[PDB]
């Protein structure tokens, strides 16, 4: 990701670089009802607005896992 | 990720990087009701507006797990 | 991430990195109800604006476990 | 992350970097209602404009384990 | 993270740096109602505007464990 | 960290680092209601305008464990 | 606009009116341009979540006029 | 607008009103331009989350007249 | 605008008016530029989160007039 | 705008009334940019969370005008 | 606005009134620029969180004239 | 605006009343930038949590007129 500029009116170089964006979100919510009722188990609710870049591991949002056994 | 300029009217050199980035969020929440009931469990509930940028680990957001038994 | 000028009117070299980061969030909440009842379980709730950087470890953000046992 | 200038009307050379950065936050509650009854597990609610840079570590906010057996 | 610069207008040379930074929050709380009741596990509610840097070391924010028996 | 200048109108070099950093916050509450009871558990509430840099050690922020038996 | 009740397990009597009345908007705006050149007249633009009343008299809402002359 | 209860489990008696009312609304703008030029006349933009009530008047709102002249 | 109770579980009476009100209101703005050139007329921007109530008079809101010539 | 209770478990009367109210207003700006320039004439411009109530007036709320000649 | 109360578990009696009302408002404001130039002329800019109540008179809130010749 | 009980476990009668009230206000104000040129006429910027009440008079807030001739 390299910018080079060499001179010898307007000169203008660039790189841009996004990875892993959220921009630019509006919510509304008026008179939402929610109920959870969970047992031994895993939920996952509500989720807005999340941004996540991972280099040489697992990248997980919004991961339910009931249970592990071994 | 480099910026090099030479001269020998306006000269500009830019390189932009963004990785796990959130910007411009609007949220309104109005009479809104939430229950939860969670007996030995897991429960997420309610995530906004969150970046993370991991480098050889695991990168988790929101992540539920009942249990893990061995 | 270098910037390097050389000059032998305006000139400008720049670099520039954002990782893991939130700006620019607002949220109004009016009358909400919430309740949690949670038995020996892990509860998360209400989790806004966060931001993270890890080098060499596990990232997490709004993570729930119920129980580990060994 | 270097900054390098040589002149033998305006220079500029500028190296920028943020790193697990929160900035710009606005937030209202009105009339809002919490109750929260935890027997012998984790509760964790209510986090707002958190900022964490980790090196060499594991890095975890809003993080909630019910208990752990050995 | 250096800055260097050599003459032989104006020449500016800089290098900025920001890591764990939480900047610009505003909040406003009216009649909000809040009620815990905890018996045996940990509970963490509140947290607002927090910064933290570690370097070889695990970093928690708003961690909350039940409890933990070897 | 280091900056360096060498002459030989206005020469500018500096470096800026800043870690574990919390600035510009305005916080108001009236009316608010809060109730604690804790049996023999931990409760962590209440947590504003924080920052912390740790070295070669753990760094923990609003952290609620119930109990440890060994 | 009234409600009566009488009684000599849940009884409920309700009346409920909305007059000009705008609820629930969400916009999100990235990149616009506008450009406005008037000379002697009346431009009017960029009208949002507007609500009016009005008793015994006229009501307007964007309303543009170039000139009157008597 | 009356409400009027008589008793000789549970009774509930209303009447609700609302009149030029505007509730709920989130906008996110990013980047945006707008110039304006105006010689002898009237311009009028960017109007939001405006809620009036007018009892035996004129009710305006967003209103541009270029000029009167008599 | 009258409640009237009268008893010879739980018994409640209500009345509730609203006119002229805004309320649960969200914005961002970023990056945003605006440019006025008046020139001997009437310019209005940016108007948001306005509330007003009158009795026997014109009620104006963001009200752009070039001039007036008698 | 009366409330009335007569008794020979719970009972309530209530009455409430708003007019020209405003609440519940959360706003950010990062980096905006405005210029106004005004030669003989009125400009208004950035107006937010404004409530009026007038009785037997007029009531104006960002009213501009380029000037007035008798 | 009267409330009256006759008894011969709990009794309430309550009358409320709002006439001109703001609260709840958070702002944050980041590297912005503001220019005004004026010439003979007038200029209202930045106005927040206002409240007003005017019985018998005129009200006005953020008003330019430009000039006024008679 | 009276209150009156008569008794012949818990009474309560209350009025209350709010003109020209502002309450709640949290703002944060970073690396801004502001400048007026004023030649002959009139400027008013930065006009935060103002209340006002007027009776038999005109009432104004954040008032700008250029000049007056007769």
């Amino acid at each position: 990701v390299v910018a080079a500029a060499e001179k010898t009116g307007v000169l203008y170089v660039g790189s841009k670089t996004k990875e892993g964006v959220v921009h630019g979100v509006a919510t509304v919510a008026e008179k939402t009802k929610e109920q959870v009722t969970n047992v031994g188990g895993a939920v996952v609710t509500g989720v807005t607005a999340v941004a996540q870049k991972t280099v040489e591991g697992a990248g997980s949002i919004a991961a339910a896992t009931g249970f592990v056994k071994k």
